[PDB]
């Protein structure tokens, strides 16, 4: 089964651990990220998000928000889950990266974009 | 202020409500989309997501996920909250559309990006 | 028509240039951008790319590279030009914007993503 | 040395051949993609880019345009040149594909975005 819950890490490192999925498909979490731009000591933040549930698909699609805890920036996570060719569980995702801009003439600048592979711990 | 709580709409026509962001920063709604390319009708969809609480920002991040109701895909949004140089509040988002691929080799080929602006109702 | 070659300006201001398409889809120009994150004074770009011309559309796809000559970035654009409901054309791109980064472990934020709306000067 | 010219090849196993850059930072090439949506035969496709000259890095950032000879559709890249632990060049690059859409009420679903990293040949 290729299911979100469970303890999960990125290419980079960065840790993930997402909780029940209900059945409504949403899911909570925390997420511990190994790189960070920032000053500040990187710190567990929680992830709200949710997994399709039309058709029931056996790799729905799904996304969720991760709210820096240490940073005031936003990150939000889209992806599908597979099963690869020998039958391990993949997230393949790609994420966008929000920065805090003071004015509104400086947002064009603010948008990060990104890929992430997600494997279980 | 700058409020994600109340109704929105963007520059598509897709409508947006979203409820009370909690002191933890996370709010649901519902978002109507005007554009859609799939052949069913078009269904309202709940949303979820996270404002950034770091500092208290009078115009802090944010970022949800739509779990579309009619379609096998999901988006997620991620953006800020401005007071333009008028005093009306606006939403600049980018968001991530991910659509449902059979096989982890199709995987390239399934995200679009793109970017939305709302305005109060 | 709607046809690259002559003035073009963004919805941040920027000017554009472009010269003769080739019969291979080629074109150069140069880039004026109203904005810029760079402390360094704004100067005048050469840009370089293509359209697609596979079908002779009306309104072909193109792609273009900005080589900035005051950064060590560089933005590619890809859009589309469309003769809207009035009759004026309008370029409608998405961008991606490359920093340079020491260091291989630091890519994953190298990359920013936005669009622009360019018209007839 | 980490220099564009040269063969290539994807983890999508798509070909890559980048001529000789002059003094200005211009190239061009061909690439072949070994993945393609359509339905067409695939073909070798003209590639134009620059890379930044500015500095003189020694991984300098790069775009380049694929206009498809066989798709209505553009494809940019851009990156950076690494040279990594061991030695070996890497191009780290992000991408968005331009479909062409018939209306411009259809173009907020015409981008795709993705990555792509680049090993010699
Ligand atoms: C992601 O989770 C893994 C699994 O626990 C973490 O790896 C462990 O990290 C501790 C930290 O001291 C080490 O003592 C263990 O030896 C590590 N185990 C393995 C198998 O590598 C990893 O640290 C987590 N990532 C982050 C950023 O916290
Ligand atoms: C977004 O919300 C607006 C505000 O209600 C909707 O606009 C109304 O739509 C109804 C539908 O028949 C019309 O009768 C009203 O006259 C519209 N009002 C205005 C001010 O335009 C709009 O339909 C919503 N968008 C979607 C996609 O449902
Ligand atoms: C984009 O092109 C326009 C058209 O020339 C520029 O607008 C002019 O800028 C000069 C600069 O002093 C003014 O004197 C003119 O009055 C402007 N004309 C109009 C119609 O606005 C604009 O400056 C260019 N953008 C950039 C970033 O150089
Ligand atoms: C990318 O280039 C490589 C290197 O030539 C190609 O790999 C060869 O493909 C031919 C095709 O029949 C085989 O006979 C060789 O055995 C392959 N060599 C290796 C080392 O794999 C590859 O085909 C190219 N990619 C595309 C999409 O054409
Ligand atoms: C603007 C920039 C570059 C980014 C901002 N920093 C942060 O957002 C750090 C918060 C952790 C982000 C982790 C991302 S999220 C996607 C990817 N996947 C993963 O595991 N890690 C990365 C603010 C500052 C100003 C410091 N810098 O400069
Ligand atoms: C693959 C593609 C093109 C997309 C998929 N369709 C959907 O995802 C429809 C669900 C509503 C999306 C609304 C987006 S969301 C961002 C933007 N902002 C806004 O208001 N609307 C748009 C599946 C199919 C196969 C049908 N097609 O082909
Ligand atoms: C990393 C960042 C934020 C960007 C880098 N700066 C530049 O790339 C300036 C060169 C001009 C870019 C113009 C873009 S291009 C797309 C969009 N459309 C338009 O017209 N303008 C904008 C380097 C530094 C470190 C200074 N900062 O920090
Ligand atoms: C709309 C969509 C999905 C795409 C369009 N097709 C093409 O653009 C094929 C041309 C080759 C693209 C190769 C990309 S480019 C980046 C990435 N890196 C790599 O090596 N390959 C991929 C048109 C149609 C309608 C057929 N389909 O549906």
């Amino acid at each position: 089964k290729c299911s979100l819950t469970g303890k999960w890490t990125n290419d980079l490192g960065s840790n993930m651990t997402i909780g029940a999925v209900n059945s409504r498909g949403e899911f909570t979490g925390t997420y511990i990220t190994a790189v960070t731009a920032t000053s500040n000591e990187i710190k567990e933040s929680p992830l709200h998000g949710t997994q399709n549930t039309i058709n029931k698909r056996t790799q729905p699609t799904f996304g969720f928000t991760v709210n820096w805890k240490f940073s005031e920036s936003t990150t939000v996570f889209t992806g599908q889950c597979f099963i690869d060719r020998n039958g391990k569980e993949v997230l393949k995702t790609m994420w966008l990266l929000r920065s805090s801009v003071n004015d509104i003439g400086d947002d064009w600048k603010a948008t990060r974009v990104g890929i992430n592979i997600f494997t279980r711990l």
